[PDB]
């Protein structure tokens, strides 16, 4: 199996797999069952923003989601990713729809990764920013139902010609280049991520959500990962 | 009295005032007595590097000091700085020598402050980088015995014409522009500071240390703050 | 007198003073009379964006102003600013109204400056970004009628409580910190400055314009510089 | 054939193919015969630095090569790359050795690409920085004799166990991700590239040079491109 570390924005509360009864954000290490969660009040048809942060020093992974206005949900989990993730990875965005559906749409995505060693300087860095996604995006690796170019946006899960979400959909987008996410000689290994999202659904129950993830370079959508598994895991275990 | 938040690299162990018996790094909130300290083995005559980090999300304040070849010391303190510092502040570097002395010398200093709000984007950023210092540095406010231009560096404590350190010395350097370190409307307020330094002492007991600090805009050296007070505090309380 | 270098967005064609017969963008070295200009059709009530760029390698000072919908204006001037400007300067925005008037309004402003020497690295840099302006902006120096806040914006010329622009009004906004614009040991010295604006005028003839400028550190508004002089130069020479 | 745009540091004067009689820096457009060249006094065994700069406003492609000791060489060419390079490209370094040899070695490399459209606040960007190279660098594609690690440098051309360069060698390193170097909707499309290098040669005549280039994504080393063709070109035309 792949190694996966993800921050999830969970619209659908699948409780039999361990999810809280409320839409929630959570931190996932190698399991669909978050190590930490926070109640999230999503505003249907609104553009939200998610900031994720980690530094090798404080060894605390953090995430915050917020809207204009407005309310915000914060979740933090103490971990040292040196001991979780492999040295090289790929980063990505993943979304699904189960029996219940919704529009999972990325307006913008940015990422920064810094390795600061004990030498001088010495800084290795990777930073990219998408404030929009063209029709043929070469620095993005698209998987499943994920497509770009529509209104300059990125649609993770299948959407019809009228702008209607689809059920049992899964899609993902990984950055083309592999990222060096830590090294043995780096005194500081840090990363920042940010994205904006529009989740719009029709029925009273949208599902299942959006997630930012880090996985081994060859990572791909596991089998039967639509709906509640959010595309990131083969099993709810 | 000023409101100070500082990261101290402490060369000389004043025990009577609460320090540990070994050279140590610490996190000081409004007191010379660190809330969190870590043991630090200083390599005399070598160029060290200090990475200070914070984000309003994890609300954890972190510090690391490293030398090439290995050997770093880490300290971290959970704090929400919205509740300590004023909205508008000035950042700088400070150093002292009491009865025991040492050369507190800065080869490089950089600073990055980001305010990201619940709107879109919208980011307010300030970032500066000093890879060397000139004779007249107009973007720096020098205080006390602090001088620049010598071998292209910044000297925080007084050094003789042969390169010898002096006792009972104190000095500081502040950035000219005030910094907006938080705003009530900012979902994320983050800051990152880095510096390289060379501490070189003759006698077996170097003193008293170096510190990176954030203070009120009008902040100035408190009377009689040399030696153990590191120039940052009027009193050892 | 002060040493000025400016990129001017000129709404009102003063042809006695040497301006072309149309609204124009221009490049002004130490004079209100542009060294170069290009025709600019401004869209009343629309938010535009100006991208200014200079590098000491190609020694070309370029400027472009664009609106949504993709029409723009471009001007470039071959110059070595080594021989024009003082080593240390201040950067800012300046606007005026004449008999005629308009709202000179700034939504966002960002500035990058990098001095890369023949050493290793060695990079000195300043970067600041304002995507909104607070009520009291301590890192800004307001001159004339320039004010901030109430909408989160900066108004360069006097505007009333109802939102109407005023005539014979002049105002400037400079960055607090003096910037090191160039050095003798610098192999490359380059700067980028961007800003967005909204120019709204009730009358058929908006005036007089908006300017991005670079000045000596003690530079202040000259006497009688409103209207056509754009709050930049003492005289029309 | 590939579409190559390059900035060459040419250590060997091949005058039958269009070179000047001195070692030089040059700007190549789809030809081994430069559009612009400059005289370059190279310091054997010294670490030099190259700064490549281009923006879509001034439309001037510039390059500067400087050494500690302050000496430098500068070349510029007026060109609009929209019409030359494909929308998506790949960026990299190339070096070769002919009958005459030399060590082509890279201590650091960095690259920055921005697309700023008329969309007001929408910027797409890619930035990467290598201050050193590990044994297996996954974000790099290595071609020919190019290798990494062991001192954390990048040798573009073959060097033996003792540190001696080899003849008839060719090597190239390309960043893994495809880079979006322009877009029809971008008002400003620019890029910066910087790298440090050490060229050492035993014999009195070092060859053949190092070059930074931008090509089609699938680009590979052309047959018989060693020596004078600098690994960039299939022929001397
Ligand atoms: C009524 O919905 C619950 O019961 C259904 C029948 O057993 C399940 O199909 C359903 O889960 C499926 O839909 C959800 C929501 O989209 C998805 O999260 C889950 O992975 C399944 O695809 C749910 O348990
Ligand atoms: C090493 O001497 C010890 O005792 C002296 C008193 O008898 C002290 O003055 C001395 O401290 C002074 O020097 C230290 C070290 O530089 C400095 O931290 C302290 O502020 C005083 O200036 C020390 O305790
Ligand atoms: C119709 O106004 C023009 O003619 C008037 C009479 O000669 C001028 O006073 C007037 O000058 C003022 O307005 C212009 C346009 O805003 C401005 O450029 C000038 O500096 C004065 O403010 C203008 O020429
Ligand atoms: C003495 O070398 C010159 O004349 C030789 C033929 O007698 C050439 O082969 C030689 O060119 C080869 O070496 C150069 C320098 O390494 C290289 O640029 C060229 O591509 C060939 O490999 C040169 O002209
Ligand atoms: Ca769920
Ligand atoms: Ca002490
Ligand atoms: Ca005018
Ligand atoms: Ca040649
Ligand atoms: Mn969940
Ligand atoms: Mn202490
Ligand atoms: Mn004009
Ligand atoms: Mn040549």
């Amino acid at each position: 199996a792949d190694t996966i570390v993800a921050v999830e924005l969970d619209t659908y509360p699948n409780t039999d797999i361990g999810d809280p009864s409320y839409p929630h954000i959570g931190i996932d290490i190698k399991s669909v069952r978050s190590k930490k969660t926070a109640k999230w009040n999503m505003q249907n048809g609104k553009v939200g923003t998610a900031h994720i942060i980690y530094n090798s020093v404080g060894k605390r992974l953090s995430a915050v989601v917020s809207y204009p206005n407005g309310d915000s949900a914060t979740v933090s989990y103490d971990v040292d990713l040196d001991n979780v993730l492999p040295e090289w990875v790929r980063v990505g965005l993943s979304a699904t729809t189960g029996l219940y559906k919704e529009t999972n749409t990325i307006l913008s995505w940015s990422f920064t990764s810094k390795l600061k060693s004990n030498s001088t300087h010495e800084t290795n860095a990777l930073h990219f920013m998408f404030n929009q996604f063209s029709k043929d995006q070469k620095d993005l690796i698209l998987q499943g139902d994920a497509t770009t170019g529509r209104d300059g946006n990125l649609e993770l899960t299948r959407v019809s010609s009228n702008g209607s979400p689809q059920g049992s959909s899964v899609g993902r987008a990984l950055f083309y280049a592999p990222v060096h996410i830590w090294e043995s000689s780096a005194v500081v290994a840090s990363f920042d991520a940010t994205f904006t999202f529009l989740i719009k659904s029709s029925d009273s129950h949208p599902a299942d959500g959006i997630a930012f993830f880090i996985s081994n370079i060859d990572s791909s959508i596991p089998s039967g990962s639509t709906g509640r598994l959010l595309g990131l895991f083969p099993d709810a275990n």
